[PDB]
């Protein structure tokens, strides 16, 4: 399948080379796989999620999301103009308060609820989530993205946006999770992102037009950005049969486009992640 006029970072997971504008890939688009979206809340209602979405717990006095963040990024993994997979099934978990904030007991025990939730649910080609979420340093916040991973889940997480090494941040230094950081049109490093030796891969971040709240649009930028190009590129191979949960990041590494990056730190990956569809 081809979608014209697409945004660039879906373009670029689909191509060698960057610059081009059109969107490749199977139509499969990610049918009978789940992505958990763990954030400030999803817009179910947004046109641009066909039905497809839906909230499955909240840890505030509402469900809904009145910040746009977790939207956008739901946007990102699944909404039919501006997704990566098509056609997956969306869950919102609301552990951000509408200002982006959440203590990490709260974030802790939203991880949890996905790796029993995800019993409860139809994911016949597997289960990924979404955290473009972090903080400093927690072991205990570690621990739960790895309970969560071990649990069948793919887990790609954000590697955070502070031009520094990510081995300081969780959930970003856990290292069996996929750990992102972002990229820009000019296949460049984008300025903010983190890096370092526990990074995974590189997805699109800079400039990013996805949904928004109110039934709108807006572009915006950050490794929140570029991780659901991964989780929604995990959900697709997986509906494709080439990967499952507990490979998919070591999978999508092997698979990435390599060198093409510029101004990576000596040490981090030079991987940029690609869907490697011939049509
Ligand atoms: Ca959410
Ligand atoms: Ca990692
Ligand atoms: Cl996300
Ligand atoms: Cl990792
Ligand atoms: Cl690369």
């Amino acid at each position: 399948a081809a979608q014209t006029n697409a945004p660039w970072g879906l373009a670029r997971i689909s191509s060698t080379s960057p610059g081009t504008s059109t969107y490749y890939y199977d139509e499969s688009a990610g049918q009978g796989s789940c992505v958990y979206v763990i954030d400030t809340g999803i817009e179910a209602s947004h046109p641009e999620f066909e039905g497809r979405a839906q909230m499955v717990k909240t840890y505030y006095y509402s469900s809904r999301d009145g910040n746009g963040h977790g939207t956008h990024c739901a946007g990102t993994v699944g909404s039919r103009t501006y997704g990566v997979a098509k056609k997956t099934q969306l869950f919102g978990v609301k552990v951000l308060d509408d200002n982006g904030s959440g203590q990490y007991s709260t974030i802790i025990a939203g991880m949890d609820f996905v790796a029993s939730d995800k019993n409860n649910r139809n994911c016949p080609k597997g289960v990924v989530a979404s955290l473009s979420l972090g903080g400093g340093y927690s072991s205990s916040v570690n621990s739960a993205a790895a309970r969560l991973q071990s649990s069948g889940v793919m887990v790609a997480v954000a590697a955070g946006n502070n031009n520094a090494d990510a081995r300081n941040y969780s959930p970003a230094s856990e290292p069996s999770v996929c750990t992102v950081g972002a990229s820009d049109r000019y296949d460049r490093r984008s300025s903010f992102s983190n890096y370092g030796s526990v990074l995974d891969i590189f997805g699109p971040g800079t400039d990013i037009l996805s949904t928004w709240i109110g039934g709108s649009t807006r572009s915006i930028s950050g490794t929140s950005m570029a991780t659901p190009h991964v989780a929604g590129l995990a959900a697709y191979l997986m509906t494709l049969g080439k990967t499952t949960a507990a490979s998919a990041c070591r999978y999508i590494a092997d698979t990435a486009n390599k060198g093409d990056l510029s101004n990576i730190p000596f040490g981090t990956v030079n991987l940029l992640a690609y869907n490697n569809y011939q049509a």
